[PDB]
């Protein structure tokens, strides 16, 4: 997509080219307002409003409106007129702009979900007295003047050398008007982009505000206004009518504020930059105040919280499934009673990209120990532990990336006469600590990178619960396959954490205490290929569904910003509670101790949610 600005510098071009001269009661001016509707069109619903003044007198102006879940909606206004003595005349410094910056900003803005809504303002005739914003104010309500969040213009984004940002000549009586003005001012300060504010210099002009723009008239509430202009306070007298240093001339007028003349006098690379550094501060500044970014953040917050439940269900399912190895391997030669049984080994797993269903495209990858023992009479019932370590870097988009070491501890007793009919039973305990880095990548639909930060956290999870499988089945040569039915339960609970990083997108958890029931029916095989000496081979595989009688994991979880605090519900979609999952693979023998296995588990649901997963181990039974 485009970079930041350029879509600024097109707009800005075509504005000054194509309709110069744009004043009221002028054809240009048609043009110019068709062309402004048809810049910022995207995303919005934007519709015209033509006013009128003094009877005769009348214009309109733009309005381009993104609805709001809040209802409160941010007002950026700029308008788009030159000085009315100057006919078909490009007046660039002006407000072309200021046009191009809230064009920029309103397409940037496009497609993405804000808690308060954008209300993109492109006003008119604000040379002829403020007219454009006056009116607009008139046919604002008593609704829409309660719902207004503040108010962002935009004037003369140009000719001054230092770039300003004041507040209202309201803010003397209330210090937390000026708000918008220091968001702006730290989101200049992070991205290294230099903006004074008004020095506060002559007396006429309250510290640190400005005056005679469109605010004039939102002056009128006790709302934040920021003021946006390019001057040069220091110079002259004081009042930024010398807006440069530079020889050039300085305002609108005949003589001067040409294309061509602002490109060989100041040089375009200056307007470019200036634009850009424009476009991408009012970007995040309108991103941090709308709570777009915080929408986003949490957006991101409730992915990255499901996707931390499901690899937490992901380790318990592969403890399972080495439960489920060791108990191939306890079904056949039952050996005696006693002696030395313990096992040992490490194991590994690689799952796919293709899992997708989660936001984030995890791909993952398992590894860890693990230990076994299981030894009691009658060579039937065996009941035994085992104690596990598996750290999953679950990865997420973006640079995100979820890793966590853990500990499981199992007792397990598996049952069966020597017959073909078998059952057993599970239990597991798990203490895991998970180190979240997530990413919160929030852009426009082909525009630039609104904002990427990166967030950091630490959490424990403890879990807990059962288990039970068993079956029964026939054989036709030597391997065996057959029904087995089995149960699933684990009341996982994350704790809540804080991320550490002070951001506004850094977001604060809560504590889940959610249970899963995996109820199971499926079809099992099992079976001894030995081929060698000392190699016994063991085939295996699995088609079981599951379908859950309860949440199975958490799906919409309170969630507060640590920019602002209020509580924000987070969807973290749908949970498929009607699939199955499929097992393949065998288990060798390299000695009576030794042995390896490749088991590939994969989730199939035809609708959503079709997670695969390899894995890969060697146990040295001693
Ligand atoms: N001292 C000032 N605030 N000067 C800037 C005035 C800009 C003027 N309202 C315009 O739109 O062209
Ligand atoms: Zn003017
Ligand atoms: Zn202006």
């Amino acid at each position: 997509g485009y970079q930041y600005g350029e879509y600024a510098g097109e707009t800005l071009e075509r504005l000054i080219t194509d309709y110069p001269g744009r004043y009221r009661g002028t054809a240009s001016f048609a043009g110019a307002s068709k062309l402004m509707q048809s810049r910022l069109g995207f995303g919005y619903q934007t519709s015209r409003q033509d006013f009128t003044w003094a009877g005769n007198r009348s214009s309109q102006n733009v309005i381009a409106s993104a609805p709001g879940s809040s209802g409160k909606f941010l007002v950026l206004g700029a308008h788009y007129d030159t000085y009315y003595g100057r006919p078909t005349l490009q007046g660039l410094d002006d407000n072309a702009s200021g046009a191009a910056v809230l064009t920029e900003i309103a397409r940037n803005l496009g497609g993405i979900a804000l808690e308060n809504g954008l209300e993109v303002v492109g006003f008119g005739a604000e040379e002829e007295g403020l007219r454009g914003s006056r009116a607009y104010v008139e046919s604002l309500d008593a609704s829409q003047r309660a719902n207004l969040l503040g108010m962002i213009n935009l004037d003369s984004l140009v000719t001054g050398d230092k770039m300003y940002a004041h507040a209202g000549s309201n803010s003397v009586s209330n210090p937390a008007l000026g708000a918008y003005r220091e968001q702006i001012l730290r989101i200049a300060r992070e991205l290294d982009i230099p903006l004074f504010t008004n020095p506060g210099l002559n007396a006429e002009y309250p510290a640190g505000t400005g005056c005679c723009s469109d605010g004039e008239s939102f002056n009128g509430m006790d709302i934040p206004v920021l003021f946006i202009e390019a001057t040069n306070w220091e110079l002259g007298d004081l009042d930024g009518y010398e807006q440069t240093d530079n020889p050039a001339i300085t305002w609108h007028d005949p003589a001067e504020d040409n294309k061509e003349v602002l490109t060989n006098a100041l040089g375009q690379e200056r307007i470019e930059q200036r634009m850009r550094d424009f476009s991408r501060l009012l970007t995040r500044l309108v991103l941090e105040q709308t709570n777009a970014d915080l929408l986003a953040s949490t957006a991101s917050g409730g992915a990255l919280a499901r996707q931390m439940e499901d690899q937490l269900q992901r380790q318990h399912q592969a403890l399972t499934r080495l439960h489920d190895r060791r108990w191939l391997t306890l079904l056949g030669s039952n050996r005696p009673v006693g002696s030395f049984d313990g096992e040992v080994g490490a194991e590994g797993e690689v799952s796919p990209d293709s899992g997708f269903d989660m936001p984030g495209n995890p791909e993952s990858r398992r590894a860890g120990v693990h230990l076994l023992g299981d030894y009691r009479y009658s060579e039937a019932l065996t009941l035994g532990g085992s104690l596990a370590f598996q750290r999953s870097r679950d990865k997420l988009d973006h640079g995100g990336r979820i890793e966590g070491d853990t500990w499981q501890l199992g007792l397990f007793g598996l049952y069966n006469d020597g017959g073909p009919e078998w059952l057993a039973g599970e239990l597991n305990l798990g203490h895991t600590r998970y180190d979240s880095k997530r990413s919160v990548y929030l852009q426009a639909a082909g525009g630039p990178v609104l904002l990427d930060q990166r967030l950091s956290g630490d959490t424990s999870a403890w879990s807990w619960g059962a288990r039970l499988e068993g079956g029964y089945d026939f054989s036709f040569g030597e391997l065996r396959s057959g029904p087995l039915a089995g149960l699933d339960y684990m009341h996982y609970r994350i704790d809540d954490f804080r991320e550490d990083e002070a951001l506004r997108t850094a977001l604060g958890y809560e504590k889940q205490d959610y249970d899963s029931l995996e109820a199971s029916l499926g079809w099992r095989l099992r079976g001894e290929l030995a081929l060698g000496a000392r190699m016994r081979l063991q085939p295996y595989a699995s088609l079981r569904w599951v379908r859950e009688l309860a949440d199975g994991r958490l799906d919409d979880m309170d969630l507060t910003s640590r920019g602002d605090g209020r509580v924000r519900v987070a969807d973290m979609g749908g949970v498929d509670k009607d699939f199955g999952r499929a097992q393949l693979g065998a288990q060798l023998a390299i000695t009576e101790q030794l042995g390896v296995f490749a088991e590939a588990n994969s989730r199939f649901a035809h609708s959503e949610g079709n997670q695969a997963g390899y894995s890969l181990g060697v146990n040295w039974q001693f």
